[PDB]
């Protein structure tokens, strides 16, 4: 669908400029035309793009003025440093990082990532038909993914469907890291209980919740805890798990743990019950991932190894990653124009024609 989209050569032919309905996307002039517009949202837009150097597909994606409000900023940084600092089957990884034209105006960042056909989130929308299989190979390539986050001592804190990039081969990756955390410091449908009764400090144990959640949501093709408002999580939460009993209510801030007396009780209504469809072993693990008690609840170095995944199971080809990350890029305390700067030798290091 070449001159589809109209394409300007920019800057003594360095850049290309297209026009996407008004929104210009302007990215190194290595890839040549056509684009395909593949996704929209806040952050910008995401095209698809060829690299005519090295005749591989990615996924531009474009923070419009990502340097005006210094929390996005910090965000932005955040994203590529721990994107780059990974190397995993199941995490998305970089694959260029593009130079502004003019150093003193670089307003927009262009993420270049491999390039992948879906997402999770799509799969379910489209109502379509998979496998016990395929379910099984989705589940098992987030948890083998989330083992080396962690191990990185970084927590995704934000997993949703949209979350998880498909291919036509199944291989699934993680992405959108801009909520991590190094234990140093947006819908809730998949929060963990711990995250909204502030407990200050959380383990791995909320990215398990949420997985539960999604996977629950793959195998029932429905969301598992829609939330009308913010207090109503909670409800929809213990009217299916049940109302804790302070065995497993002791974690969570004495202002909170109030909050669970406060209501009418909740019995545990049987998952086998009111989600039968599914496999046996599935309902075993998705109710050992949502106990209300993060202490009481199974690890992803333990979920690998349930029995619902023991054909796929292997601790010799599930890696963990050696070096871990540390959250001052630089040092702690940074001005727009620092991690400006930090970006921007970071696409000098993927463009090292553009350092001169």
């Amino acid at each position: 669908g070449i001159e589809n989209i109209p394409a300007t050569l920019s800057h003594g032919g360095r850049f290309i400029q297209y026009n996407i309905f008004g929104n210009i996307f302007e990215v190194t002039a290595k890839y040549k035309p056509p684009i395909m517009p593949i996704g929209k949202g806040a952050y910008g837009i995401v095209c698809s793009a060829m690299n005519s150097e090295t005749n591989e597909s990615v996924a531009i994606k474009k923070i419009a003025n990502a340097f005006d409000n210094k929390i996005d900023a910090k965000r932005t940084l955040r994203e590529i440093k721990l994107l780059r600092h990974m190397d995993h089957e199941n995490i998305v990884a970089i694959r260029d990082i593009i130079p502004p034209p003019l150093r003193n105006a670089f307003n927009d960042v262009y993420i270049a990532y491999e390039l992948m056909d879906t997402d999770l989130h799509q799969i379910i929308r489209s109502n379509q038909a998979l496998s016990e299989e395929h379910c099984q190979y989705f589940l098992y390539q987030i948890l083998r993914g989330l083992k080396y986050i962690h191990s990185a001592n970084v927590l995704h804190r934000d997993l949703k469907p949209s979350n998880l990039l498909l291919n036509a081969n199944c291989d699934l990756k993680i992405c959108d890291f801009g909520l991590a955390r190094v234990t140093s410091e947006v819908t809730r449908w998949y929060r963990a209980p711990e995250l909204l009764l502030n407990s200050s400090d959380y383990t791995a144990a909320i990215d398990v919740w949420s997985v539960g959640c999604i996977f629950m949501e793959l195998m029932d093709r429905k969301p598992l805890f829609p939330g009308r408002d913010h207090v109503h999580q909670l409800r929809l939460l213990m009217e299916l798990i049940g109302t804790p009993s302070e065995e497993e209510l002791e974690f969570l801030n004495e202002n909170a743990k109030r909050y669970i007396r406060q209501l009418p009780p909740y019995p545990r209504q049987s998952i086998t019950d009111k989600f039968p469809t599914v496999h046996p072993l599935a309902i075993d693990l998705i109710e050992k991932m949502l106990t209300f008690d993060p202490r009481r609840r199974i690890t992803v170095l333990d979920a690998l190894a349930h029995p619902y995944l023991n054909s796929l199971h292997d601790i010799s080809d599930e890696p963990e990653c050696t070096i871990p990350f540390n959250f001052d890029f630089e040092n702690h305390a940074l001005s727009e124009e620092q991690m400006k700067e930090l970006i921007y030798r970071e696409a000098l290091a993927f463009n090292p024609e553009y350092q001169q």
